[PDB]
């Protein structure tokens, strides 16, 4: 049973406004003329690179699901060539860490659950048939929805098993799977210190050249807290997802078994409280 | 650009709990063994009748459209798996008022503008997708009370009778979605059962071919209800007995957007801790 892509017409996205602009891109933000909804558009800032944007849209729509970037549609044109999806109100994980101004609290229940999708995320890219690699997991292609739910968005780099910033990248990249859960062992790292991973590192080399002789950032109560729920826990999946050799690193399903008990330990209206306290 | 539904093992699910029984099927509740997420699933306990269901909605999918993960092909059993709602059918919202007491306007208002959202897109497929069962009970909620709709088993393409038309009374027609979100528009204001006096639902369908419609007075909808007078415009053109008068999704939304924008973000999140 298969199901089509809807084709939309660039003259039915109203009030298209920049939204984010990256090298080779660009993001903008526009409402559906028809739907009457609020989306997102990722256009080409070319003959090869149509064919790049073609890989994307179709990874995205295969790949859909409750924890990824819902895809609406595709719009391509001779004029204009871009990814239409849902737009998503509180941008980044990358931002809602960092922002600390802005966002001066937020409170550990919606940091692990943010945790717990990205992990569900992951896992079930993993679980498809043949499974599929993000290789792009960092805080700023992790999406917050309306009700802050995670929604794993960029897969520029996907891999169907059969750059930037290395700071999420494991020593044996300088399809491997091994190379997700990595990459979320730092997320997890950075979203229970809210610091930036190797801050003291000035150039990207210091960082590859550290790393790859064992180094990873700091765990110490400056870093992590006492206070934090499920510490030792979370260090310890923290310490065995960022491991040196890839074989002792787990598999997205152990992490989740792991992390499923600690859940259900914050009650659920819990999660509700700590969003309205960033409204 | 193709997207395929998955098959599901009936072995991959654990936990099965019962949920609704329905005269169709079986509703009942499970988590995925391995993608390790809560789901509910949907058992013919014909295959065509379920498989077209599944078929739709895989197409379908959008919002606000309840969301399909697989489907249970197997000799031994057959059903579709969907996202987990925790909270329910908007029936069971407006009516529980003893679990319910309170249902903030501003959540109200969203459902209804949500559910017109998922309705408008179903009509503007192509070929457009009629739902032709729209009521309360295949209106679902999820974490955050927004709309899923389900149940496209009377869903047809384009190419209780409370919720239905006088027309369809003797069975054909686009403007049946457009009644039914007019007589849930009544019931998620008025908290009330819509031919609440009625005890005869035949009765009910005599009267309503008659022209009458769920009682719209002050005892049924205050004044206070915001915006009042234009819902009961929309409510009115809605479940018009001429179905040519009667206006479509993209008519009604452009008319709701300015009334949601007077209702401030922190006041959807204020009403739904108020229900947890
Ligand atoms: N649906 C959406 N809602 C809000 N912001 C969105 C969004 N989709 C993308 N963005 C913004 O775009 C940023 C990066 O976009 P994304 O990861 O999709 O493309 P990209 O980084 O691969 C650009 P390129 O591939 O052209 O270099 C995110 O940090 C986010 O702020
Ligand atoms: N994904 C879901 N999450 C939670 N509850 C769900 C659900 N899907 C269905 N339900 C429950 O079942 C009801 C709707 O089921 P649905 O409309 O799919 O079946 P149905 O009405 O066609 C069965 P029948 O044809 O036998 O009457 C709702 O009242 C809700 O309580
Ligand atoms: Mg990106
Ligand atoms: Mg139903």
């Amino acid at each position: 049973i298969c199901s089509a892509l809807p084709t939309i017409p660039y003259h039915k996205l109203a009030d298209l406004r920049y939204l984010s602009r990256g090298a080779s891109g660009t993001v903008s933000s526009a409402r559906h003329a028809d739907w009457r909804v609020q989306v997102a558009v990722k256009h080409l800032h070319l003959d090869s690179e149509r064919k790049d944007v073609l890989r994307e849209a179709e990874i995205l729509h295969k790949a859909r699901f409750s924890y990824i970037l819902p895809i609406l549609g595709i719009c391509n044109e001779p004029e204009f060539l871009g990814i239409v999806t849902e737009y998503m109100p509180n941008g980044s994980l990358n931002e809602l860490l960092h922002r600390k101004t802005e966002y001066p609290d937020v409170a550990w229940p919606l940091r692990f659950r943010i945790l717990h999708e990205i992990a569900l995320g992951v896992n079930y890219l993993h679980n498809m048939t043949p499974p599929l690699l993000h290789h792009d997991l960092k805080t700023q292609n992790i999406l917050l929805d309306n009700e802050f739910h995670v929604k794993i968005a960029d897969f520029g780099l996907s891999k169907w098993r059969m750059g930037g910033t290395i700071i999420y990248m494991p020593p044996e990249n300088y399809a491997s799977i091994k190379h997700d859960i990595y990459s979320y062992a730092v997320i997890t790292w950075e979203v229970l210190s809210r610091k930036q991973p190797f801050e003291d590192v000035t150039n990207p080399l210091q960082i590859m050249y550290s790393v790859s002789q064992g180094h990873r950032p700091v765990i110490n109560e400056e870093s992590l807290p006492y206070d934090i729920p499920h510490r030792a826990r979370m260090i310890s999946l923290i310490e065995s997802g960022w491991a040196q050799n890839p074989d002792e690193r787990p598999s997205f399903l152990k992490c989740l078994i792991e992390l499923e008990p600690v859940l259900r330990t914050f009650e659920e209206i819990t999660f509700l409280e700590a969003v309205i306290q960033l409204k």
